[PDB]
């Protein structure tokens, strides 16, 4: 397969400008959700999971086509939870109906990241809707119950190497899981609705206990009342891994600079983009613009 990029006929900049200001704005006004974390964190949540079902052997897959409007996406139970970003989202579709989903569902993610006060995401648009018989089947989402092997052998399929891994994985130090979704049940850290380098040095500084849950799956408890998955734990046991989790939470502005690099990667794999179209965008805040 080929995904050529192509951009929705007539719109520039400033037409997606206003689609961020209308996300953006939304997100200020609906931040009681989740015992007040908002809805920033179910955003990036639902940009990595349209993006993360990409396979680099025959391009199927990827955030281009918009499938996870469908059903057989839409009710793939590693998606549990995320219909609450589409319905926040949906709403902002109808006001901007010239939007491709591809598009609004990557650019949801870009302003979370942003409006949470992390680094600057350069955002391309250009994802074309695709049909039903176009949709991924269930099951190239990772599992939570796994090691450092099987995470770099899963993050080559989307062909993602160390340094991208941990600087992507990251994100998770934004939301918390919840039980009924996942199996799961905790929080990353304490700044969960900021973005921080905090997902690195909570690895590095607390005092980790493995523990079964109310579901019976295992997590690593600390102290303080946060909790890391196994394949989160991982990138602990792993030496390569290790370094990068300790430059990170020694250095959040290399943090920043890799995630971004990292977070634009995964939201374009599988899309090629003519030398016609437009250069990435980088979308101003409400506080850049006075809003
Ligand atoms: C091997 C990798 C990963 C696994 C196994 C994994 C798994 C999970 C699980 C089990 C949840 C909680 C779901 C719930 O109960 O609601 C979760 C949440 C989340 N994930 Fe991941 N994750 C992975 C990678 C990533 C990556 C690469 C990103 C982002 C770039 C990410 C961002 C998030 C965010 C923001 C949440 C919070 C969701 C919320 O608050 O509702 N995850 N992840």
């Amino acid at each position: 397969l080929v995904h050529v990029a192509s951009v929705e006929k007539g719109r520039s900049y400033e037409d997606f400008q206003k689609v961020y200001n209308a996300i953006a704005l939304k997100l200020r006004e609906d931040d009681e959700y989740d015992n007040y974390i908002g809805y920033g964190p179910v955003l990036v949540r639902l940009a990595w999971h349209i993006s993360g079902t990409w396979d680099k052997h025959d391009n199927t897959g990827g955030s281009y086509g918009g499938t996870y409007r469908f059903k057989k996406e839409f009710n793939d139970p590693s998606n549990a939870g995320l219909q609450n970003g589409f319905k926040f989202l949906e709403p902002i579709h109808k006001e901007f109906p010239w939007i491709s989903s591809g598009d609004l569902f990557s650019l949801g993610g870009v302003t979370a990241v942003q409006e949470m006060q992390g680094p600057k995401i350069p955002w391309r648009c250009g994802r074309v809707d695709t049909p039903e018989d176009t949709t991924p089947d269930n099951g190239r989402l990772p599992d939570a119950d796994k090691d450092a092997g099987y995470v770099r052998t899963f993050f080559q399929r989307l062909n993602m190497n160390d340094r991208e891994v941990v600087a992507l994985m990251g994100a998770g130090a934004l939301g918390k899981t919840h039980l009924k979704n996942s199996g799961y049940e905790g929080p990353w850290g304490a700044a969960n609705n900021v973005f921080t380098n905090e997902f690195y040095l909570n690895l590095l500084n607390e005092d980790w206990k493995l523990e079964k849950n109310d579901a019976n799956n295992e997590q690593w408890d600390s102290k303080s009342g946060y909790m890391m998955l196994p394949t989160d734990y991982s990138l602990i046991q792993d030496p390569k891994y290790l370094s990068i989790v300790k430059e990170y939470a020694n250095d959040q502005d290399k943090f920043f600079k890799d995630f971004s690099k990292a977070f634009e990667k995964l939201l374009e794999n599988g899309i090629t983009f003519p030398k016609d179209a437009p250069s990435p965008f980088i979308f101003k805040t409400l506080e850049e613009q006075g809003l």
